[PDB]
């Protein structure tokens, strides 16, 4: 049976910590559901691409549980999710019932903001590690994938490849993992 | 004064090697206008990633010239630029005014169909190599990136970091292109 993704869309998230982990795991089987923070409309990224949500964040909850949460980042982004009750109550529900929880770049700060995942070890961007850090919740790790059970971190635009084969193998094991990667030209 | 580039995108498109591009070259500072093939609506890319262009290819080619002009890959993206003839009229244009032509993945073939550039040499994806080379118009490269002259080209998604690099580099020098990857977190 297919495993499923919500990946959250916030204004201001980072593009490619967007579409690369939606599009690989696309490429390993994994139903994936973007969802608008603010609703169904299309949503400015960062870097000014406009991407539009498969359903509201409203309507996709009602659809799960999902397999994996995914915050991308983006700061501007990442501030969105860190504010919003929606996010919250949706990633209780989801360490709650022992989902896999995976977050890049500033995405990691929702989840303090959250009060998700205390006492694991996290990375982040190196210029989101003090806000990620402030009170000494996670252990900080300067790995460019860092899985501590069930809560999954990773750094920026350039490790979103591995962030998003690392969620791939998680769900669907290490040889689907591989078989995806070969195709992407990766180094 | 600011570097311009044409991202030209069409249903089908391989999103990750739309959105790097597009974003990397933001970070360096270039206007970007991402144009819709097919005019000014959504796109569906191959991977169901939905992007809002900037604006129609007819419209964004009175904005011209660019000093880069962009095709993504994906199979199907790509034969959409191959049978266009607006991007015949738009690459034929480019090239008679040695502008930069860059290409990624499939991409690479729209230029065999629109005959730009034979006698460079390019590389793609590995599975594009044969249709690439119908006729020996080019000669081949395993190089992750290919650059002779003002025929730019790349192999993935995977590489789509470097090729954004250096279009970046090409435009921009690189001074600019390395103050630009360091904050991606590229291996
Ligand atoms: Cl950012
Ligand atoms: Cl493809």
């Amino acid at each position: 049976a297919s495993k499923r993704a919500l990946v959250i869309l916030a204004k201001g998230a980072e593009e490619m910590e967007t579409v690369i982990p939606v599009d690989v795991m696309r490429r390993a089987g994994i139903k994936v559901t973007v969802a608008g923070l603010a609703g169904k409309d299309p949503v400015q990224c960062s870097r000014d691409v406009v991407i539009c949500p498969d359903a509201s964040l409203e309507d996709a909850k009602k659809e799960g549980p999902y397999d994996v949460v995914v915050l991308p980042g983006g700061n501007l982004g990442a501030q969105n999710l860190s504010e919003s009750a929606a996010v919250k109550e949706i990633l209780k529900e989801q360490e709650n019932r022992k989902g896999l929880i995976a977050a890049i770049s500033a995405g990691p700060t929702a989840l303090l903001a959250h009060e998700i995942g205390f006492g694991s070890k996290v990375t982040t961007h190196p210029l989101a590690k003090d806000k990620m850090m402030n009170g000494g919740h996670y252990t900080y790790s300067e790995n460019r994938v860092e899985k501590d059970g069930l809560i999954l971190t990773s750094r920026g635009p350039g490790t979103s490849f591995e962030f998003a084969l690392a969620i791939v193998e998680a769900l669907n094991g290490k040889e689907v993992a591989a078989q995806v990667k070969a195709p992407l030209v990766l180094k």
